[PDB]
């Protein structure tokens, strides 16, 4: 037996982040870690489309008791489990406290009929060419959004990169990510080129500063790449 639709979770911008691909053999399991910048809401979706509005909502729950922190600071592990019965269990765990809520989604009337499923598979077959470009546009935007807050959260933690950098460079880097964040706020509908170049620009700012500190040791800074849940 195989799962009929790709299972996923909603990420920032109404984006469908896939976890369990369609035609995956049951029983299976898959985890992925996310950053959060607001209410820790986990919206479980079902479909093959890049946006969740065009997919089928299966469930929603919030992870409660996470201490207030700036955007992207808290790290959340999300685990999708399908058993051999088609029962879907979604777990969300705060990586920093062990705080853990789990939702169980059973085969009910909200389960799609094979007619409905065929329609959904066919839909993504038709808009495939347009879904690819749209998906590869939001990816680059997210890769930008990830890098900046990952950097901003690093230079704000004294127990991390923020404890190794001088005040001047720390101020320089903080003002730089602010430029890009404020840019991303007024350019959510930008091209793949603009999102690529914007990330490249931050990297060209981080590099000379990390090189001052760890160039001799051939060390470079990496972005978490983990997606924002928001």
């Amino acid at each position: 037996d195989v799962c009929p639709l790709t299972l996923g979770i909603e990420t920032v911008g109404g984006v469908m982040t896939k976890l369990i691909p369609r035609n995956t053999v049951v029983p299976t399991k898959k985890s992925q870690i996310f950053s959060v910048g607001g209410t820790v809401t986990i919206k479980v979706y079902e479909g093959e489309r890049p946006l969740t509005k065009d997919n089928h909502l299966l469930g929603t729950f919030d992870l409660t008791g996470i201490p207030p922190a700036p955007r992207g600071v808290p790290q959340i592990e999300v685990t999708f489990e399908i058993d051999v019965n088609g029962i879907l269990r979604v777990t969300a765990e705060d990586k920093g406290t062990g705080n853990k809520n789990k939702i169980t989604i059973t085969n009910d009337q909200n389960r799609l009929t094979p007619e409905e499923i065929e329609r959904m598979v066919n839909d993504a077959e038709k808009f495939a060419e347009e879904d690819k470009k749209l998906k590869e546009r939001i990816d680059t935007r997210n890769e930008l959004e990830s890098y900046a807050y990952s950097l901003k959260n690093q230079i704000g933690d004294k127990e991390k990169l923020g404890g190794k950098l001088s005040s001047e460079d720390k101020e320089t880097m903080e003002k730089a990510v602010e430029e890009k964040i404020e840019w991303l706020e007024s350019h959510q509908d930008a091209d793949i080129e603009d999102f690529k170049a914007k990330k490249k620009e931050l990297e060209e700012i981080v590099q000379p500063i990390i090189s001052k500190l760890y160039g001799s040791e051939n060390l470079y800074f990496q972005g978490s790449n983990r997606l924002l849940l928001t």
